């Protein structure tokens, strides 16, 4: 199945939000792992896409996210039903309408 | 001076009209800037192969999408003027003098 690795600024609504959107998809069934720079620096090193992602737009340029190791998102977090629409999850089974 | 792409999406937001101004400060005073989108420039999304991986993975709904140097830089919003400024190496204007 699909994984989505988030790769948080070191640590807001917006992230209070993500945080709660991420734990209905869990639920769900999917597969979602944070790394951040604070608690997790090596995982950004190793990265390659993650590595170069902060040479190019710098840390400010932070939240990355990988679906399947590919880039689908950075400089925000996404809305509930976008992390659905990724997962292929329907509406109902997320909390939403 | 790197130079940016941007793979547009809709109807006048309003960070779309800022982003928009942002552009015309940045060409106006050195930057190149491309930009492309479904409607008009389509071949785009399929020729640049970071574009194009980026529509399979994320659906044309996580657009726009942001190069830098032919780097993925930001996807999924417009950067605001301060975010430009350090993507460019843009220097603070001075005012002049703090005790």
């Amino acid at each position: 199945m699909k994984t989505l690795m988030v790769f948080d600024p070191a640590m807001d609504q917006a992230l209070v939000d993500f945080s709660t959107d991420v734990q209905w998809l869990k639920q769900c069934g999917v597969q979602i792992e944070r790394f951040n720079l604070a608690q997790q620096p090596m995982s950004f090193v190793q990265n390659e896409k993650v590595k170069a992602f902060i040479e190019a737009s710098g840390a400010e340029g932070l939240p990355l996210l990988l679906l399947d190791g590919e880039t689908v998102m950075a400089g925000r977090y996404p809305k509930r039903a976008e992390l659905a629409r990724w997962f292929g999850i329907p509406l109902d089974k997320v909390g939403l309408a």
